């Protein structure tokens, strides 16, 4: 419901090998064909497939924090940190925007 809870929850998802999860955050407005939308809900059951092998890999996610923002009331990009219990950490930016009334991921 705030942008910066949205990101991390998103990334806790990412990690947690439920793909129904991941896919309730998207924005789907870009994928204007079922066939576009089955594209990219095969690629996210893909990559929740590959994070989920990761995180074991990796001992688990030991935390999920915000390293950088830019926010405003209808879009955001954050910078989250997920740090792993093998003491390796890896950041990358999740997009968001406010249609509605609702923040939802961007897909980049
Ligand atoms: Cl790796």
């Amino acid at each position: 419901s705030n942008p910066e809870d949205l990101a991390k929850n998103f990334t806790k998802d990412l990690y947690s090998g439920d793909t129904k999860s991941v896919m309730s955050y998207i924005d789907l407005s870009e994928a204007k064909s079922d066939e576009e939308k089955t594209f990219v809900s095969d690629k996210i059951t893909q990559v929740v497939a590959e994070n989920a092998a990761k995180a074991k890999r990796m001992g688990g996610v030991k935390d999920i924090q915000i390293e950088e923002k830019t926010i405003n009331k209808d879009s955001a990009k954050i910078r989250v940190l997920v740090l792993f219990n093998n003491d390796n950490n890896q950041s990358s930016n999740v997009f968001l925007a406010k249609k509605d009334r609702k923040w939802l991921v961007l897909l980049k």
